[PDB]
């Protein structure tokens, strides 16, 4: 079963945890990677219920199992925050135009 249902893509803990790692580490050295510049801030105007305090940043997790290096985000993020903790997994499929849905 998944953690984390992105519209068709399967996501476990481990595979969120990973790509938050990877996140996380270039937001704290002030680096970024893609011509999107990710990490980078998500300032929620989808007003999602997150658990954990803000700011939050946001960070793409991929299918394919890789770690975000750069080129096509998809349409998965995994949303963090100043102190490492998930906020959530969100998803661009199935919300109209560049909004998000949270994964199930
Ligand atoms: N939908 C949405 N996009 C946000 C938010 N905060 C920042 N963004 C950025 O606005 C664009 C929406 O897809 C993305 O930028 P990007 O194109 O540079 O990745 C996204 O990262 C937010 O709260 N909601
Ligand atoms: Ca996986």
């Amino acid at each position: 079963a998944c953690d984390y249902t992105c519209g068709s893509n399967c996501y476990s803990s481990s595979d969120v945890s990973t790509a938050q790692a990877a996140g996380y580490k270039l937001h704290e050295d002030g680096e970024t990677v893609g011509s999107n510049s990710y990490p980078h801030k998500y300032n929620n105007y989808e007003g999602f219920d997150f658990s954990v305090s803000s700011p939050y940043y946001e960070w793409p997790i991929l299918s394919s199992g890789d770690v975000y290096s750069g080129g096509s985000p998809g349409a998965d993020r995994v949303v963090f925050n100043e102190n490492n903790q998930l906020a959530g997994v969100i998803t661009h499929t199935g919300a109209s135009g560049n909004n998000f849905v949270e994964c199930t």
